[PDB]
């Protein structure tokens, strides 16, 4: 079994929720720059490995495997020494996809990306407020989701956890989450935080995001 | 036994009245209307803080989110794994398939469109929302590529929440059938399953119904 590949860059969330995934696994791999700000993407040999053109993508012994969701369930499937990241159990691995899958479409699509493209874009606007709307209903979700539970789907660290502080981490560049408001998230983003690899999986890249973003003179409208 | 909460004009709905006929498993289904707000009754905040349909109630536990949804369903009931393979590799295809749908297709293309005029707001779409469609309909037809199906050549939960979403996106865009042969030929195929009509077709009619009562047109760049 040849070691893992990962393609992407650190400033990315969705690859750094397959970082955090690679650290809690203690599984070794190898990183790949691929740069999307510089379309890097678009390579012929990368459309080979994904035709959908998105890091992260995961090279496993010949076979290539997409969308971060995806890659870290079969991460800990394949790689896990337990299922601990991500049950078998059919109820807890069904919260568990429910949390990723709300982080696929409420979380990156509908409030993250939606932004960053139109901004990577040249368009100078002013973000419309539905946008900013749009980030504030994923923290009232999140703040919500955490009833009760120290993670995202229960009482216990999941591959849900990774994939939503991967986003989180980033949207806080347009709205910082406020602690007064949001105590759950923010109480469980300090959770997070305590994991010995969660710096190097996701903060780094966190703080390059910010870095780049920060490079716009962006505004949002007040209507 | 199961209970399903939604409407059947929803898309996601009904990629779960596809899989549950794929299954041969029976259910309640109890409507509630989002487009009229049952969503935001105290009974139902309580099943699912998110208020989106649909949501089951299976043995008493509430799950939502289609896709979490048809997986459970496939996993717990399926005879065979054959709509939601147990192999690792062919799992992770069906796994992104389902992600691409929640994120590009759904939320990116659909919902997008679809908040803001059931909302009153936008009957001038903008163009960004168009392309979003075609992306979609271009990926769609590389995905499929030589195969039966979307995510390989067996049928699986994938196409059911996708045609789910593309079977109304054509309300908004049709599908150039000489230029994604491919979506074409798949879609004919969904379409001679016995359980399509009752599961899909009834509802993106009911769904196309909705969304022509606006008089929409999409902007230019
Ligand atoms: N929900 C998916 C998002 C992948 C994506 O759009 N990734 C971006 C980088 S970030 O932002 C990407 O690859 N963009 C380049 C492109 O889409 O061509 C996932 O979980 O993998
Ligand atoms: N990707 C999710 C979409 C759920 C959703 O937004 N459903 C809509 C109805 S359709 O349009 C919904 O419940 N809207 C009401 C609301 O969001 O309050 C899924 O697969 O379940």
């Amino acid at each position: 079994m040849p070691k893992l590949i990962l393609y992407g860059l650190e400033a990315s969330p969705p690859v750094r929720a397959v970082k955090l995934t690679l650290a809690a696994l203690e599984v070794p791999y190898e990183f790949v720059e691929v740069n999307t700000r510089a379309k890097e993407n678009f390579s012929e040999e990368f459309l080979k490995k994904n035709p959908q053109h998105t890091v992260p993508t995961l090279e496993d012994d010949g076979h290539y495997i997409w969308d971060s969701h995806a890659i870290i369930a079969y991460l800990v499937s394949k790689y896990g020494k337990t299922d601990s990241l991500y049950p078998k159990d059919l109820l807890q691995r069904a919260v568990v996809d429910q949390r990723l899958h709300f982080e696929s479409g409420v979380i990156f699509a509908n409030a993250l990306r939606s932004i960053t493209k139109p901004l990577f874009a040249g368009k100078q606007t002013m973000i419309p407020k539905e946008r900013y709307d749009a980030i504030i209903e994923v923290y009232d979700f999140l703040e919500k989701f955490l009833a009760g539970n120290d993670y995202v789907a229960g009482n216990q660290l999941t591959i849900a956890d990774f994939s939503i502080i991967s986003t989180v981490s980033s949207l806080e560049v347009f709205v910082k989450v406020d602690t007064t408001k949001y105590p759950r998230i923010a109480a469980w983003f300090k959770r997070l935080q305590k994991l010995p690899y969660y710096e190097e999986a996701n903060g780094n890249g966190a703080r390059t995001f910010e870095s780049f973003i920060r490079e716009y003179n962006f505004t949002f409208a007040s209507n």
